[PDB]
C-alpha cells in the first residue's frame, strides 16, 4: 500500500474520509488516471 494505494477501488476508500460528495471521490480516483472499481461510483 504506496501512497494512495494499488488499484483505484482502495484509493477510492481514502478520497470519501475528505466528506466532501460520494461523487468527489468518483472524479478525484478516476482522474489520476487508476482503474475506478464499477461496483462503487455508478
Amino acid at each position: 500500500i504506496p501512497y494512495c494505494g494499488q488499484t483505484g477501488a482502495e484509493c477510492y476508500s481514502w478520497c470519501i474520509k475528505q466528506d466532501l460528495s460520494k461523487d468527489w471521490c468518483c472524479d478525484f480516483v478516476k482522474d489520476i488516471r487508476m482503474n475506478p472499481p464499477a461496483d462503487k461510483c455508478p
